């Protein structure tokens, strides 16, 4: 029904979009594992250098040759998965496509930064106890979502990740899970990332490098619920889950 | 509600997997798929000593095949046993064996057949079916219809209602389009208020999509598990059980909260 656009470039969101994680914790095996990816269907690569403290001239240090190497070798779309002002400039001049911030935005200078990229940015819920689990995320939303378009980001260049394993529990999770359609309300995209996380490990009790089948099992209910982008470690296997839920979407 | 069979119950609240036990071109083998599919988590094996997808097989020959396979699972294990067959003889014999279902393709259309299947008691899986081009004025339609005529055949027969599993038969007499159609629209199927089966297994539905050889659609296949799944259906169908069955873990847990 819709579509995201960036530097020219358009990403589809009427068929589910993997986003392939790049996590940085040496150059040249960051170039080849996103080449790996992106052969395996990524439309998307998410440069992440922390995982949910880092030095900022640290963390820039890791993040942006990546982001530029890409830059210059694909024509895909690039994200960052970043709460600095510093590494949200840097990447926008090294030619970064999507801002994708866990913290949305709230360190300081960090929405002033973004607003002047003009680039999309992903606005994601965190933090166990909840009286109303879908309710407090879609106050979360709402609130930021007030203060981005006031930031002078466009609304449209907004995108909304209820954020899995974030300050929630295993019921909570699948609640969420559930319930994720009714997230649709905002008339924004939708992305989510539940890749090897606990909700998984628990249920199947596997170690993360065995909970592949259950985190694309995870990314099939969203995507059927319309989730427009997944964020996962296997993107080949995710990718492959995918055509299998356009196929059926597509069908009616 | 559970579906019953010599004592033995399967919970619905739960998805269900059937590991997939082909028996065709060693017993010793076949005891440790089964049981290595009943480790993964299979509440079901069926077994099956005709080819679906094909050379024609002798009524000795696919008894010869099954019922030995059926007799050794089940003094060895507590699971339920079905039988791929569509041959009265088979049915029969099978039954004798200690089969739990009879799963025909053909929905009990071979001679003797309707009349075997009903002398068992046993529960009956019923499937839709159609070289030549699958072509459907309305599939589900169509799907409804054949439900409809053979429930009544054996009802008829004397075959219980509740004794009865509707297949609506993915692969079979239907295209590419066909088979995502009949997935999308897989839940109105529930009206007739009767278990349903499933099979997607490492099929072209799941081949030409990604067009990889039938060992590497796992993970295809278990995408149409769980959308199938989601959409209520009973009991899957499966080569690659461990994966259904970890897939059938996240539905559940989804459905459930
Ligand atoms: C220790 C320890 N390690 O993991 C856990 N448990 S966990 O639920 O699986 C878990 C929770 C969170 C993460 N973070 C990973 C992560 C990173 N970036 C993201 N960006 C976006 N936009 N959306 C995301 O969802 C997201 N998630 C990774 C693992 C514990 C406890
Ligand atoms: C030849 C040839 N080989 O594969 C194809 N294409 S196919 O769609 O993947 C295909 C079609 C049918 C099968 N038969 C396998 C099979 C056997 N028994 C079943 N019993 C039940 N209850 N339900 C089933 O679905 C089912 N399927 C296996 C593969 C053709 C045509």
């Amino acid at each position: 029904s819709m579509h995201l656009t960036a530097r020219g470039l358009t990403l589809d969101l009427s068929r589910p979009q993997v986003m392939g994680i790049l996590n940085v914790t040496n150059l040249d095996q960051a170039l080849q594992h996103a080449q790996r990816m992106l052969s395996a269907g990524a439309t998307l690569i998410d440069i992440g250098g922390e995982s949910t403290e880092v030095s900022e001239q640290e963390e820039l240090d890791r993040v942006v040759p990546v982001v530029e190497a890409l830059a210059q070798r694909f024509d895909v779309w690039l994200s960052v998965d970043t709460s600095k002002a510093a590494v949200i400039t840097e990447s926008a001049h090294a030619g970064a496509h999507l801002i994708n911030d866990i913290r949305s935005l709230q360190e300081p200078g960090a929405l002033e930064a973004a607003a002047k990229t003009g680039l999309p940015v992903c606005l994601m819920h965190m933090q166990p106890y909840y009286d109303d689990l879908m309710t407090d995320i879609n106050r979360f939303f709402q609130h930021h979502i007030e203060r981005c378009v006031a930031a002078g980001i466009a609304k449209n260049k907004l995108l909304l990740d209820p954020g899995f394993g974030f300050g929630k529990n295993l019921a909570h999770n699948y609640q969420l899970l559930a319930h994720l359609s009714e997230l649709h309300h905002f008339e924004l995209p939708l992305l989510v990332g539940m890749s090897r996380k606990s909700m998984v490990g628990q249920l199947l009790n596997v170690p993360p490098q065995q909970r592949v089948i259950g985190s694309v099992a995870c990314a099939v209910i969203a995507a059927m619920q319309g989730a427009q982008i997944i964020r996962v470690h296997d993107v080949k296997e995710t990718v492959e889950a995918m055509c299998i839920v356009e196929a059926t979407r597509s069908a009616k």
